């Protein structure tokens, strides 16, 4: 099942750390909806983690791969950065036309290793 908002959701594009799209609901007419990934994805080692938060303050060349991958370059890794990818198709979803990223994972608390 998973999420994958790209299931039903066409014309994505992003710009920093959001993502806009078109996304079809019960209706069965795709409706313009934006997500801020900023929000929704972290940036562990310098890597692009499911689910984090402000992951692109530390992150650029925030892109989008065939409408599915998210592609970007975060420092952590040894106080250097490093071109990294991450599948939002388990960290963001189509609910109804309306942005539902739903994540698979987000345990514990901080998970992005930050202990302050």
């Amino acid at each position: 099942m998973q999420c994958n908002f790209a299931n039903s959701c066409t014309g994505v594009e992003l710009y920093g750390y959001i993502l806009r799209g078109d996304c079809i609901n019960e209706d069965g007419h795709p409706h313009a909806t934006s997500i801020n990934l900023n929000y929704y994805i972290g940036n562990d080692n310098g890597r692009l983690e499911y689910p984090g938060e402000s992951f692109g303050s530390s992150c650029v060349k925030t892109a989008l791969n065939d409408g599915h991958t998210l592609t970007a370059s975060c420092k952590g890794a040894d106080g250097q950065y490093h071109d990294s990818s991450m599948d939002l198709n388990y960290v963001v979803g189509n609910s109804y036309g309306y942005m539902e990223p739903c994540r698979a994972s987000n345990a514990d608390h901080v998970l992005k290793s930050s202990s302050e």
